[PDB]
């Protein structure tokens, strides 16, 4: 979720994760990726 994603150092990204990050869970009621 958003709390875990960002508290762990990640980005909530709709659609896709930018280079040097990859999908690890979700944010925003499952509608975005958590990218770390």
């Amino acid at each position: 979720d958003h709390y875990n994603c960002v508290s762990s150092g990640g980005q909530c990204a709709y659609s896709a994760c930018p280079i040097f990050t990859k999908i690890q869970g979700t944010c925003y009621r499952g509608k975005a990726k958590c990218c770390k």
